[PDB]
């Protein structure tokens, strides 16, 4: 087996992991190497912490390591048996992946939804404008959370709401926060198989309530769309994912049930919410703490957009520094520092070590992104490192893997980048920013809180001015 720290009886290595396990794993792998055995109680795991080992796992043996480890929380409303996120690579997963690649996240579909997202960006602009008149600090975590939910809801459901914090949006927010509280804590049933039948912390029960809330809303949206399409055959076709769902269902070309689609929408909606929310916050935090970089991005946006307030997504090719800024946030602050787990579908040898069937595989993208043997000055925020650099986060550069790579690489990347780039551009272009209070500024920026997505323990509070 790969080398690693001595595992104690019963608990394995679990007692050493602390509040930020990805940081502990990063330091451990400096000692034990880029393939490292960790015993999460009885859940045997191997940590991957090199670009070289990530390529061996995700690409050379990408089919063997194509499975997922499935947390007990994921069994809520039998999501584990329906979900593109957790099914094994097989016909049903392949069909759902094809639907996302060729129809939902196509260039054609992303361009068609650009206007839906533009109005949500305008709503964000207006909201921040009021705080700026008042002189009030903006809580960037909450602003990014609402904006991301609004942008996701627009793209997936064409949600209407003229208010920034609409009641539909705030119900989504309640649900997403609830899922994060549940999953964001250790479920001992995940680590001790004798406890699974018992659900001793009620994690799966509590997850059922939130998953059910979300599926109920999605099923309602789907049924409403089906009825309005039936009643209004001549109305223009909407440019959202729900329209695509409906057409695919009624064309009946896929061996997929209705719940595959509702659960896919669930997966996509939750998929883009904490991830973009924390990333937007980190982007603003890095820029506020590195005023030279804030100035350089402002200068680019001024040059390209000038007096326009809302950048078109179509303009992204003209904004290389904005792209470099987001790459650099992804390098330092991958929202999931250990990505989503993979699983060995069979015994496999890697670098002379046996990786047994069923091993949980965690890619420590965070460690790789901060490894000094790979990145110069790894702890410094330096977007310029990506200018005229062909390294990207699409999965082909194993130094930068915030979205994974190989078989299960994030299918929502096309939408995520549009959200990240535009939310950042809107905030940076239209206001200057100061910390509400800079007395513990460095500590506020460094302090991470682990969870579904790793985020600043202290929410960023900054005052907008013009
Ligand atoms: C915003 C930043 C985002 C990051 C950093 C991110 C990252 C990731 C990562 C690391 C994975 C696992 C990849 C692997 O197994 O190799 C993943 C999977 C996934 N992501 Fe994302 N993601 C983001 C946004 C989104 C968005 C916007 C959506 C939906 C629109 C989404 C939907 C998914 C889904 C459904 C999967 C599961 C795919 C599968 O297992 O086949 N993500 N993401
Ligand atoms: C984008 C990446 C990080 C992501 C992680 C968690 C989520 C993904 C999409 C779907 C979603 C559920 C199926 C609702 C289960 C909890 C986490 C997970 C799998 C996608």
């Amino acid at each position: 087996l790969p080398p690693g720290p001595f595992p104690y009886p019963i608990v394995g290595n679990m007692l050493q992991l602390g509040a930020n396990p990805h940081q502990v794993f990063a330091k451990l792998s400096k000692r034990y190497g880029p393939l490292m055995s960790i015993h999460l109680g009885s859940l045997y795991t191997v940590i991957v912490s090199s670009p070289e080992m990530a390529k061996e796992i995700l690409h050379r043996h990408g089919q063997v390591f194509s499975g997922r480890t499935i947390a007990q929380a994921v069994h809520a409303c039998d999501h584990d048996k329906i979900s593109m996120g957790f099914l094994p690579v097989a016909s049903e997963w392949r069909d759902m992946r094809k639907i996302c690649k060729e129809q939902m996240f196509s260039n054609q579909s992303m361009e068609a939804s650009q206007g839906l997202r533009r109005q949500k960006l305008q709503q964000l602009l207006d909201h921040v404008q009021k705080c700026s008149d008042s002189g009030r600090a903006v809580d960037i975590r909450e602003a990014a959370f609402i904006t991301t939910l609004n942008l996701m809801s627009a793209t997936l459901f064409s949600s209407q709401a003229t208010e920034f914090d609409s009641k539909a949006t705030m119900e989504f927010k309640e649900i997403i926060e609830g899922v994060a509280t549940i999953v964001g804590v250790p479920n001992f049933a995940d680590y001790f198989p004798i406890l699974r039948p018992f659900d001793p912390q009620g994690v799966k029960r509590r997850a059922d309530v939130f998953f059910g809330k979300l599926l109920a809303k999605i099923e309602g949206y789907l049924n409403e769309r089906l009825e309005s399409k039936r009643a209004n055959p001549n109305a223009p076709k909407k440019d959202d994912f729900l329209e695509i769902v409906v057409d695919i269902i009624q064309a009946n070309e896929f061996k997929l049930k209705t719940h595959h689609f509702t659960h896919l929408m669930l997966d996509l909606f939750v998929g883009g919410s904490d991830t973009n929310t924390t990333s937007i916050e980190w982007a603003m935090s890095e820029l506020v703490m590195n005023p030279d970089k804030m100035a350089r991005l402002k200068a680019e946006l001024k040059s390209v957009a000038g007096d326009e307030k809302i950048v078109d997504e179509s303009a992204m090719p003209k904004l290389p520094y904005l792209q470099a800024v987001i790459k650099e946030v992804m390098r330092i602050h991958p929202p999931g520092p250990l990505l989503l787990p993979r699983k060995a579908e069979s015994d496999q040898e890697v670098n002379g070590y046996l990786i047994p069937k069923g091993t949980q595989i965690l890619i420590n993208a965070y460690a790789i992104g901060r490894d000094p043997s790979i990145w110069t000055d790894p702890e410094t925020f330096d977007p310029e490192r990506f200018l005229d650099n062909k390294i990207d986060f699409k999965g082909q550069d194993y130094e930068l893997l915030p979205f994974g790579s190989g078989r299960r690489v994030c299918p929502g990347m096309p939408l995520a980048t549009r959200i990240l780039h535009m939310a950042t551009a809107t905030l940076v272009h239209n206001f200057d920013w100061k910390l509400e209070d800079d007395s513990t500024a460095a500590a506020d920026h460094a302090g991470e809180l682990f969870g579904v997505a790793v985020r600043r323990a202290v929410p960023l509070r900054i005052i907008p001015i013009v």
